[PDB]
DNA sequence: CGCGCG
DNA sequence: CGCGCG
């Protein structure tokens, strides 16, 4: 479906970003798209993180 | 001239220089983006021939 | 190496 | 907004 509900379904299955791109390629593009994605929605109040690497949960 | 030629040459220039002094004294002396010129910048810093000085930092001859 | 950057 | 990153 949308990347917003994959990626929600990869952080209910702390996940950090390579968790979500894998979880999404073996279910269902390139590190720079997941991360626009994962930063617009950080930036919306959807997502949460938690530092190097990048991890990322549910708001 | 080679990069490295038109950075020093910028440098040089500078009455201690910033990257959009180096870019915009590059493309006005020989008419020649961002990231091109910082993968030289932070190369030379590398190899010993510029050193740094913040944000965005400034560059200078070794 | 965190990088998403326009 | 520092970003050079492969």
């Amino acid at each position: 479906p949308t990347y917003s509900e994959m990626i929600a379904a990869a952080i209910r299955a702390g996940s950090s970003r390579q968790s979500i791109q894998a979880y999404i390629k073996s279910h269902y593009h390139n590190k720079k798209e997941i991360n626009r994605v994962l930063y617009s929605l950080l930036a919306a109040g959807v997502l949460k993180q938690t530092g190097v690497p990048g991890s990322w949960a549910l708001a």
